[PDB]
């Protein structure tokens, strides 16, 4: 739909979409493959993780700039997530559990982020 994805990028988010954003975030941090996502990376789990990530980010830290209301726009909070899907893939090996987990997750966050879209648009 061009309504969808005219809205994406130049509707400024409401109120009414910041609670379709908490239910959509709200989902990812239940799925079970989203257990790497939920909390900031520990470096003692991961050497060296924030001197080769530019840009960390995590389910709490988004659950936080949503409840303050950070993004302005739709493509803002997509990019903040895409950052969570794109920093594992960028370290993790395409064998490991955490790789496998960011294609699960994404795979379930594209699935609920077109029908935030779609609710958007009626």
């Amino acid at each position: 739909m061009s309504t969808e994805d005219a809205m994406t990028v130049l509707t400024p988010l409401t109120e009414k979409d910041y609670e379709g954003l908490k239910r959509v975030l709200r989902s990812l941090q239940a799925h079970k493959m989203a257990w790497p996502f939920l909390e900031p990376v520990d470096p003692n789990d991961a050497p060296d993780y924030y001197g080769v990530i530019k840009e960390p980010m995590d389910l709490a830290t988004m659950e936080e700039r949503v409840q303050r209301r950070y993004y302005e726009k739709l493509t803002e909070f997509v990019a903040d997530m895409t950052k969570i899907f794109d920093n594992c893939r960028y370290y993790n090996p395409s064998d490991s559990p955490f790789y496998q987990c960011a294609e699960v997750l994404e795979s379930f966050f594209v699935q609920k982020l077109k029908g935030f879209k779609a609710s958007r648009s009626h």
